[PDB]
This record gives C-alpha cells, structure tokens and sequence, in this order.
DNA sequence: TTTTTTTTTTTT
C-alpha cells in the first residue's frame, strides 16, 4: 500500500522531495542548513565588570540562554544581578524584576545605576503566578532581561493553604522542573536574558566533596547556560574619615559551567558599600597584571595623573574625567 | 497556530497589551512601575536606643521584614526585644509576644515600659501550633510587632511524643525551612515587624575562624533581613548602697548582616539590673564625642543642670524635667 | 467446509504451498531462511574513540539500532554525539542534527571537526513536529545518522498552551512510547544510525540500589540496543601559558547494556575544552597496555619522536606527521 | 408438531441417536469419551536448562498450549526463547522465529546452537501482516514451534500511517483480543509451541501490591496457559583474564501460572556473556541439593575428575568427555 | 492506555 523498501541511496531529488514536503505545514524556517543560519551565532552582552567579561571568555552572558547565581550568606549575588540589570537597561533596552524575598529597595539601587521608571516591579505570592507573569511576558513582548530572584521563594500553591509540617514531598521542584519544559524553550525564539538567583542548602550523608547544593532539584542546573558561584567574606578597612572603619567587602566568583567558553576561570572583584560593585578600583588590579599601570609599593608609574600609594588611586581623577575607559578597555581586550 | 517566531521589534502597543492581559486575573497592582510604586519606600520604626539607631544607618528597624538577635548565655537578648515591643507600643500599634521558653516573668516586664493588658501572649508546645498561631495572626490581622523567643526551642511534633534518643535529623530544618515560606512572603503585605531571637551551639571539625552557629537551620539566615548580635559580659560597680556592689552588665551589640544601610558599625550599650536599657546614660557617651556635652575629668562642662563626675551625670535632672530631649535626639542627627 | 485434522507429517510440499501462498501479497523478501539474508549483519561504524570502540566490543554504534547516553550535570554528553556526528559525517554521509534545548552553537561545533554547511539543524517547539520531523526524515530520505538532543525536554503539544502546575499525569510518556513504536521499526529498513541523548532525574522511596533514573518513560530504554552511561568530574591542570590552571577535564564512559557485544567493559577519556575528545592524548594510555609505547617515568623509550617524560608527548610529533595513526590502529587490533 | 417434553430418563437409545445425528455432518472427531481421547494426555517438549525442567514440574512446555515470558530490561527474555527454539530444534524440528524489534543478530545467535539456515525469520512491519505471517504458518504447515517477539512492538495498522500522539485507545488490545481469539483455538488441533514474549510498563494509581503491569491487553493472559517471569540483575565475576572483571550475569526465574502443577516453584540460573546459559554451570547447584556432589567449602569430593575448588569446577572435563550427563539427568528424577 | 521529583543538620 505504500512505498517499497528505502534503501539507502542519496538522491539529491530524494532529499529535496522531503525537504520540499516538510515546510508547507510548518513554515520555512523550521529547517535548514546551519550555515546559513546566521541566529545561531551567539551574541554577547557585557556585564560592566571586566574581571567577569575576561573570566566568562566570550565577554558577557550569551543571549537567549539562562544564567544562574547562588552563593553563601550576604555575597552580593543581588548586586550583580541589579549590575546586569543597569548594564542592559543603559544600552536601550527595557527591563522588568520581578521579587520574592520583597527585598529590592529601590533607594538603594537608584544609587548603582538602574533607573526606577523603567522596571515593571511585581509582587508574587506563590509560584503559580510568579511564573507565569514572567511566561507571558517573554513570549509575547520584546523585553530584554527579565530576572526572578531566590528560587527557593517560589512556594508552591498546594501549600500556601494548608496547614504547617506536612508531607508535600517534591512539590516545589514538581512545579519548577514543569515552568522551566513550560518556559524555556520559547526563550531563544526571542533571545532575552533570564536569570533566576539561587540559594545554598545541605544534604545529610557524605563522604566524597561537596555538601552543599541547591533547592529547586536537578533540573535547573540541566537548562541553565552558565554558573556563576559567588564567595569570599574577608573585609577591607580604608581611609573612611580618615581612620579605620570597614568600607569594603571582598568576594570571589568563580564560573563553574559554561557552554560557550573553558569554565573554571574565576575572577576577583571588589565592592564596597552602597556605591556598589566599583568598577574603577577594579581596572586597577587587573591593569597592573598587564603593567599597563606599574606596580610598586612607592609609585604607580605610567598613565594618568601620578598616582601614588593612596587609596582613591585612579579614582581621584578618572571619576572626573570621562573617556579615558575606552583607550583601556579595547586595549585590555 | 499561535503567533509566529516572536521577533525582537519594540512596540510599546506589543508591551501595553500585556500589560493590559496580565491584569484580567490577578487585579490592577500585580505588576507596575517602580517609579509610581512608592510603597517599596522603607518605612523606619526606631527603638529608643539611640546607640543602636545610628548604629544601623537607617535609623531603627526596617517596617516589613524579619530581624533576628543571637548572643551567648545570658547577655539581654530578651531585654532589647522587650525594648523594641516597649518602642512600637508607644506610638499606639497593638504588639503580641509569644514564648517558647516560658521565661517571660510579667513582673519584670511591667518595670520596661511595655503594658501588660496589651499583650496577647501564649504557650504553645510544639512548633505546629507555635506558628500557626503567627500565622492567623500576622496574615488575617493588623498587628504592629509580634516575636517569637528562642527559635532552638520549637520542638518539632514527630519527638513531642517518641522517647528520647531517637534518630530524628534534620526534623528542626524541615519545619523552620517551610515555616518560613510560609510567613515570610506575606508580610510584605501587611509591613509588620516579625523577630525570632536565637540561641548559640558549636560545631565539630573546624580549621578556620567561627566555631559558633546558630541552630534552625540555613533557612532563617537568608530570608533575615537585618541580623544583630549580642555580646559581653563586663560589670561595672556604681554608687549601689553608696558602695561598690553590682549594679549594671556591659553589652557590646553589632549589626553583622543589613539590606538598608552598610553594616559592621556596632555600638556600645549599657544595662542596669531591673530598670532595662538605661537611654540616659546612653545618651552621654554618645554626646561626649560630638562635645555636645564636654568631657572632662572634674567638670562636664556643658549646658543642663552642672553635671559633676558622680554617677548620675545628667541623669538627676532630665529624668525630672521633660522637654530636653528634643533639643538633642535631632539634634545629634 | 475447511481442511482436516492438521496433524503433524513434515511434507516439504505442506510448507512449501504456504512458502509460495504468503509471498503474492506481501513481496518477495517478507520471509525467508536466515542463512540466505546478509542484511541481517550487523554493519558497524565506528566512533573516532579507540576506547570507546574497544568498549563496545564489536567496534562502534551498531547500524539499524537505536543508542542512548545520559549522564549527569556537565559531562559531555553532547561532545559524543558530537564527535559521533564528525565521524558519520567524515566517511559520506549526511548527518541532521536537531535541538531541544536550543543549546549548539556552532562556532563550538566548527572546532570539533564537524561541517556546518551540511547539518539539516531545527528548532522544534513541541515534541509534536519534535519527532515528526525525525519520521518523515528517516522513513524517507538516506541520512545516515541523526540524533535529538535532551529527550526531556520535548514538551507534548497538550501543556504547551495550559497554565503551570496542573494534572498531566504520563503526558510525556504517552508522546514517548507511541512515537517511538511509530519511528523505530522503520529504521532498520534503512539502517541508519538514531540517538538520543538523556537527562538524569531522582526518584523518591527508595532502599535498595539506584536513586538516580531517567525521564521519558521505560519505552525509551527497552527499544535502545545500546546504552551508554557517561560520569566523572575531577580536572587535570596542564602546562597552560607556562601556569597551573584548568585545561582537562576527565570522564569516564561505561557502557551498561550491549546486544552484539558484552557489557561493562568502560573505558577512560580525557577532554581538553574546545578542541573537543583528544584522540591523540587518548592514543598514548591504550598503546601504554599493550606496551608498544615503553611506560616509564623518565623515557617513553619506543618509536615516533622518542618522548621523553613532558605534556605534550606523542602529539609534538603526530599532530605535525599523519600517516603514523593506520599501523597503529590495525596493529592494536 | 415436533417432539415432546424431554422428561429425564437416561435411555442409552435416547442418548446414542442424538451421538449418531450430531456426527454426520460434524464429523466423526468432534465428541467422544474422555476415556479413549489419547490426544489429551499433555506431550512434553523440554527446555535445556534443567532448573526450569524441574521448576515447571511436568518438564517442559506442554505442547499445544501458548507460554509467554516477561522481565524487565536486559534480563535475556530473548535467551531463554532462543534456548528453546534450539531445543525444539535439535531433536528434529523446524521452527521459525519472527521478530519485531529487528533485535536478533544472527552471530550471537549462532553460538548458542540454533541453526541458521533452518530459521524462517520475518521482517513485518504492522501486527496486521505480523500475525496473520504466524496464523497461515501454524493453520497451514507442521512446523513444531514459532514464536514472536515483543508484543508491544506489533504497532496496529491504523496508526502506522497517522500524526503523533492523537487519540487512539486501545487500539493496540483490539487488535490483539481478536486475533489472540482467531489463533489459539486452532493450536490444539496441531500441538504446536506458540511464545510471545513480553515487556513491562508501569500503571498509575496504586494502594496495593503491584505497580507494574504488561501491555497488549488483558485478553492475552486468559488465553496464555504457562506464565514465567524473569527477573534479577546481580553481577558474578570469574576468572577472566585471570582477572576479577565481569563475565557473568545471574537471574531468577519463577512460574507463576501454570495449568498442569501448582505454581510458584521458581528456580536459579547464570548466565554467561556471549555462549549463553551454561547448562553445565545450571549443574552444579542441582546436584549438590541432592549430594550427587558433596557441597564442601575446601574439595568438592565425589566423582567427575576429583574436582577441587576452581571456577570452572565440571567443565575442565566434562566439556570434553560426554555420556556423563545421561546417568545424572535421569538419576535426578 | 502511562510516571513525575527531593528535603533538611546536630554537638563537643
Ligand atoms: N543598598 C545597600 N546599602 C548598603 N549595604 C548594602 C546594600 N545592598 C547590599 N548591602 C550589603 O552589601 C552586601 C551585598 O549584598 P548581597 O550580596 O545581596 O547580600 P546577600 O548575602 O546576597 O543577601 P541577600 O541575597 O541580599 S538577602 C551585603 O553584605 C549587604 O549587607
Ligand atoms: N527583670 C529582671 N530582673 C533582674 N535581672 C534581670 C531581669 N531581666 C534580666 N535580668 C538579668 O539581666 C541580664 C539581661 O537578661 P538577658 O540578656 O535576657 O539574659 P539572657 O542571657 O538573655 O538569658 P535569657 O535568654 O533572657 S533566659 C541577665 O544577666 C539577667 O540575669
Ligand atoms: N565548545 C565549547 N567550548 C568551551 N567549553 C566547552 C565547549 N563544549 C563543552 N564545553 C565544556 O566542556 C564540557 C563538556 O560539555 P558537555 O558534557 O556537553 O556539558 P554537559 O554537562 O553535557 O551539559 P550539556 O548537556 O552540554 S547542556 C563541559 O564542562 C562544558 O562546560
Ligand atoms: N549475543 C550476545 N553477546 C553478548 N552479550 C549478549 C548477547 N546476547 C545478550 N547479551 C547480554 O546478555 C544479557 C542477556 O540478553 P537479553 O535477555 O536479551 O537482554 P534483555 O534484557 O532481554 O534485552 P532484550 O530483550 O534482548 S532487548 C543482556 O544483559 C545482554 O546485554
């Protein structure tokens, strides 16, 4: 009743007949040679930090994937992300947090650079809705960077009714191992930045390296792109009214999986209090690997306005001259 | 079927009719902007300490989220969250401790300043009805500051009724851990102070810095908005009798974890046996750097009353006269 | 009105009417004697791995089957079927890779060895036109190996348009093990390679053995003929800008179930990032066993360059020379 | 008009004329006494593997009657039928394997001792030719035994040519209740071994016992008169390579319905990779329940080659001298 | 007619 026995023989005819024969029920570009799909090509957006641009090797996130970052207690792994978030917003591109802690003050992040006009702020209670107004926004509208903050906070709607210790046994990563088949795949059709901030629990029974993962199950970790784990709780005293009180905080982020780029190339970057992660004091260290600045214990050598051994070392004056940036940070590249 | 490969083109109409679509089921505040969002404005509520007021930058505790208090054996971590149920029941906001200890004795509260016809205290045994009874409370009411003492000492129901020395892991953290998803995303709705004061144990197998943590899990750390810590246990020997007999523990409190303003600058905080934090003696340290109130060895020299170097400094004429302390609380801003 | 007793006399005309009666209807190939059909041997090709091709006994993936490999988070379980794809590709034949997870960027896959203007690549939304484009692929045309990445994450069309977190009990399996009863008994008339690459997801309940299985269902594993089950994650740091940092990292492929060949005889590989499964690094362990390379701390004493003891060690001469590489592979046959 | 009301009075000319009437147009071998009906006493064809011989109790498969087999994944549900395709075939027998997953290799097979040239192998496509291929050859000639694999894997006609995943309940029981319905009634006219082994899948919605279940339909087991299921997946290692590495796999088979002895009389059995159930091997254990070999942990003591305590323990002479066998298979009657 | 997914530390 049907044809004979395909045996394999390449007839250019006998491909083209079914190339032909699957695209007048699903379009044109549901097949095609990658060559000539030029989408593929993965385009890079910055993150303000140069230590994470060099450290994730491509120079940025790449677009239409999923991103995560999960850290320790009070890391900053808020302010990286309200840095991305001021990073694609200034470039001309609208952006919307979403919250579930309830923790972005705005007061606070006016000071880093996001603008408050421009970020469509919801207030979830549970997942079933905090998801999906992510969902429809992303799959209909033209949004660049979306992020949803502590993915252990999306409480599930079976229990935000009942009673208290009970068995609910997988009903969070039962909602989120669905949201996550449910949203992304239509992410790269639209090539919009996600990031989903994590949290750190621990498991009971090892003997062999880690024991601490994360809440949410396996299948985040599967779908998402790249990782960024961000440590470090040392501290720094500067010249704050000219005596010795705690400025500065000292993290580390080192990238664990990467799909674009050789992972494990871990960064270090500083951030002081309320001005947010300074990018200014980070040019310096990673400038003077490449001795573009001299160091030594008595006087930065070369470029712009003689340094010294102070503490506001190039901030003295490259916060008040622009346009210097960009000599270096090509230059760097 | 549906709409095509959704292509990046801004059309604000492309935006604006999911703004209108996300709206039909979940109400008109569900999402907006952040700039006419002015709720997310930190409503400030002091705690009469004026040590610890400047010492968390803001100027009291952030209205609408949790802050937990931990120290060792015995060193007031009641007492300053009897001051700060004292300080939000003065400015006419009914509040409701509980206990988990059974330790709160009246007759001592009473001698604070907090009421006691005011205070819709209860006895709860297990955690199940310890935080149902938040629960009903906080998400159906309009109470202004409700605490729950000693979070090491909500015993879990599976070991109310076994024996003792029964294998039981893990069975605080998976009653906190959901707890807590329970509470803390509803009281942003209602902006209510919530505190949980905390006891300290120790840990096995340790080669760097803390070996002291906290009991309840990781859980209560990261949803914890702004955390402070109790320590020191000097005594100070005043005119007592007219003798040198003990009349006053020397508390040190630092802020160790805040999400409103720059962390680590801790106070200095005295406490006399019976009267409570004492604000007067407070106030002179706190007015002697500034030289408001001089210091000297023999004379301080400044305004009120002609203080001397006895004891009580200032505090045998502003305890009798009112209407001096407005020239200085703003005064000292 | 029908035939008698049907007893038992082996006439050869009693089976030769019924060998001549059911072959007008049905062709001329629909039953015939074993020994007089060559299609039933199983042609095999090969897979570039030398360790895997020893693995497997027969020397490579099995034609006319259906192979599978999962492993967990981050062990290249794309880079084997990448590498597989490279080495369908290199002997004449048109390979079609397609993706789930929107994850292959090419200019990775450039690197490997793979072509980019010969791969039919797709973007499938559902698993609706996912496997359907996989039929009327194979049923048809003359491919001669194409793979479907991440098998869970080919979402039914049925919950691609629902809410989040409802009742869709089986629905992925009831896609599964109907498509799959639909493709794979069509191929082997085609003989054409078909993988599909895996995830790892827990299960709950459990005493005895294995927590970790797969989703798609138990139809995914019964039609498979090969499976491969890919784990490791410890790194080896290499001579990387004359500096100690992160340039191999190593797996370990077992393969668990075989039906030409005996199972569990795993293999080692080593992976260097970016330059994809290093064959010629990998050629140095498996020529150190059969000692035809001399294994010594200080002088790998035999032929080819006479090596010495540093990193780079057969590949400083047999990446610069071919033809080293056929009476090597012949001679540890 | 007609003959009256049948009062009962057992007349044997009342009850010989109606045993005259209904023949001349029935035939004469349609009713008869039991008493003389010697084709009812149940023929017996055995299995090879001599645990199963005793675990069925009568000895074998009783012929006219049709068995099924079922195990989950990789337990040699193929094994055992070709075992008994090459027992039915060494004592004079044709048979005639069909499969459905195109899964038997000829090369693997050819070392257990199933002639090649002696095999009517099939290639259907739909169950509508992979059955009736069955029922013309067992109607029509004396072949001795047939079986047909992997029940799940006859894909009805009505969907071999539809969509996806579309409606289609039981499309594959209505196939298979009517012609399990049109095959064996006429199985018992010609004494013929019929086996279709089975697969098992997992229902959903369980308080009791089973979770798992076999597909095709429930009108396969009422017809099916001897069930087997196969079950284990433990390792053994022997002395291959002079080595501890995987050479063999050891299951357990059980009878749980059986229509000529009572059921649940399961029995042990090894199997080896590549030469197939070692009946040898199958041996040892039988034998040393009934002390024909005195089970001792240091020398094996009684006859056949003053055995010891190697890992081949017969086989280094009875592999090479037979005629042993035959006063030990009947001795352990 | 077919599975889907983990969760939390305790103490010298
Ligand atoms: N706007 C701000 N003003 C002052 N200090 C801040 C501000 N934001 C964050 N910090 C502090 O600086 C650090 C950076 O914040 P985060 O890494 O986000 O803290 P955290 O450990 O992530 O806890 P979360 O996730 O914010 S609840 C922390 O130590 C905070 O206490
Ligand atoms: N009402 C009171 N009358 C007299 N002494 C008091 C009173 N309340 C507290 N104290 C003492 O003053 C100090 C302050 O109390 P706390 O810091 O609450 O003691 P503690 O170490 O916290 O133990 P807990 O948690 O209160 S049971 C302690 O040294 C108490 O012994
Ligand atoms: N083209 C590439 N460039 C740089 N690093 C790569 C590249 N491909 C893979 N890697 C890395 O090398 C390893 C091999 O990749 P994979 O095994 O495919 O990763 P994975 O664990 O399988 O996750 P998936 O399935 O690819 S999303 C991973 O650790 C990757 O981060
Ligand atoms: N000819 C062979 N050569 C080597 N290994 C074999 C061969 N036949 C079977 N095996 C292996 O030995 C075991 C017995 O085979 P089977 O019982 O057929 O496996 P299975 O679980 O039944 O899967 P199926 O039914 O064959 S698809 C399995 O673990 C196979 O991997």
């Amino acid at each position: 009743e049907e044809i004979s026995k395909k045996f394999g023989a390449e007839r250019e005819k006998a491909l083209n007949d079914a190339l032909k024969l699957i695209e007048k029920d699903f379009g044109k570009g549901s097949i095609m040679r990658l060559g000539e799909r030029a989408e593929q090509k993965v385009q890079v957006m910055s993150s303000g930090s140069l230590a994470l641009d060099i450290a994730l090797g491509s120079g940025g996130y790449p677009k239409g994937r999923i991103i995560e970052i999960y850290g320790p207690e009070s890391s900053g792994k808020t302010t990286v992300a309200l840095h991305a978030v001021a990073q694609a917003q200034k470039e001309g591109g609208i952006a919307a947090f979403i919250d579930a802690e309830h923790a972005l003050d705005p007061a606070y992040a006016a000071a880093l650079g996001v603008n408050i006009d421009e970020l469509l702020l919801s207030q979830p209670d549970s997942g079933e809705q905090g998801l999906e107004i992510a969902g429809k926004l992303i799959d209909s509208g033209a949004v660049d960077l979306v992020v949803v903050d502590s993915v252990a906070a999306l409480v599930p709607r079976a229990e935000i009714d009942g009673d208290i210790g009970d068995s609910h046994v997988g009903l969070q990563a039962r909602m989120m191992s669905q949201a996550m088949r449910k949203l992304g795949a239509s992410i790269n059709k639209t090539k919009t930045i996600a990031i989903f901030i994590n949290q750190l629990r621990e498991k009971v029974g090892v003997m062999f390296g880690n024991p601490e993962t994360t809440p949410g199950g396996r299948a985040l970790k599967f779908y998402a792109s790249v990782r960024l784990d961000v440590r470090g709780n040392t501290q720094i005293k500067g010249t704050g009214d000219q005596k010795e009180t705690n400025v500065g905080k000292e993290t580390k982020i080192k990238v664990v999986k990467n799909k674009v780029a050789p992972p494990f190339k871990e960064a270090v970057v500083e951030i002081m209090y309320g001005e947010g992660i300074s990018k200014t004091g980070e040019l310096l260290k990673i400038a003077s690997d490449l001795d573009i600045i001299k160091k030594a214990g008595a006087w930065y050598s070369y470029k712009d306005e003689k340094i010294g051994q102070g503490s506001e070392n190039a901030k003295k004056y490259l916060a008040e001259h622009p346009e210097i940036f960009d000599e270096i940070d090509k230059q760097v590249r």
